[PDB]
């Protein structure tokens, strides 16, 4: 795919002069996004070492010409007409995953129905990914982006990585809190994505954050060994701000984040039986 080569002055100008205060959208992906209004659409502006930062640029330009489907952000444009480089989306309304299950600024809390979907969704599009043999190294419930719908739209391709076993790298990237045991030494596998995956469903399941410092276990993905060492059970976790969770789909989903994270890489389900699994819990 070829896309729009937008001018950097109207970027500036849509989005009233890349503003800081809320509605700026968020921020994360080593750079700012911002709302805006181009070619009569609501867009995304993504302004964001200097040589490190174009690589995460290029990347994501790459993999979004290669990979299209109905949950993966779609990249409208980008602009290189100065050294403050900038990537338009098409606009998520519902923002991220993270924030809707936070009811950050006051949003209601999601429907285990919503939910469902939304991973089924989330599977998809990893799928996706992994057949077309790339690895997205970030997968997060901050990277899963929701439109008019709720359907789930994976985002952030800049540490994107294609495959077109076993690789290891130098510069160790992504976040600690989803991050695999082989990731934080360095291989590069898209088993990481499944097990980063297997966190996103606990957090789909009990509204709790990947990590809390004033929290115990201040990781969420300990909860896993709580549950299994029969302390307490997935129904003492599940998120109260829901009416519509029923205990079977509920543990349905548990033992496929149960699975994704497993500790050895070689004993996880491939992405293809992830989605096939979530597919059955609805159905
Ligand atoms: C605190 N919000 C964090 C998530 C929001 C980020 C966000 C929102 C959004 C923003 C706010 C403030 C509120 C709502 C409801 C939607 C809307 N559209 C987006 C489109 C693309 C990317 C993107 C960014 N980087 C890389 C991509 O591939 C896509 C991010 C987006």
């Amino acid at each position: 795919t070829r896309f729009h080569s937008f001018s950097f002055y109207e970027l500036k100008n849509v989005t009233n002069n890349f503003d800081e205060r809320p509605i700026k959208m968020g921020e994360g992906g080593f750079g700012v996004v911002y709302k805006g209004y181009v070619n009569n659409t609501t867009v995304a502006v993504k302004k964001l070492t200097t040589e490190e930062l174009k690589q995460q640029f290029d990347q994501e330009i790459k993999v979004m010409a290669k990979c299209q489907h109905e949950n993966l952000v779609e990249l409208l444009g980008f602009s290189s007409d100065g050294d403050d480089l900038c990537l338009v989306y098409v606009y998520m309304p519902n923002g991220s995953l993270l924030d809707r299950l936070s009811c950050l600024d006051g949003t209601p809390p999601l429907s285990w129905h919503m939910r469902c979907k939304i991973a089924q969704g989330a599977a998809n599009g990893i799928n996706f990914l992994h057949e077309n043999h790339h690895i997205h190294r970030d997968i997060k419930s901050a990277n899963i982006l929701l439109d008019e719908a709720f359907t789930a739209k994976i985002s952030d391709f800049g540490l994107a990585r294609a495959s077109e076993q076993t690789v290891m790298t130098s510069r160790i990237v992504g976040t600690t809190a989803y991050m695999a045991p082989e990731a934080l030494r360095g291989e590069i596998t898209p088993k990481s994505d499944i097990y980063s995956f297997g966190v996103v469903l606990l957090e789909i399941i009990t509204g709790l954050p990947a990590v809390d410092e004033h929290r115990e276990p201040q990781l969420l993905l300990d909860i896993k060994e709580e549950i299994e060492d029969e302390e307490k059970t997935i129904e003492d976790y599940i998120d109260k701000k829901m009416n519509d969770a029923d205990s079977t789909s509920v543990e349905a989903m548990y033992s496929v984040a149960s699975q994704c994270l497993h500790e050895k890489k070689n004993k996880r389900p491939d992405i293809k039986k992830v989605q096939q699994l979530l597919q059955e819990m609805t159905a």
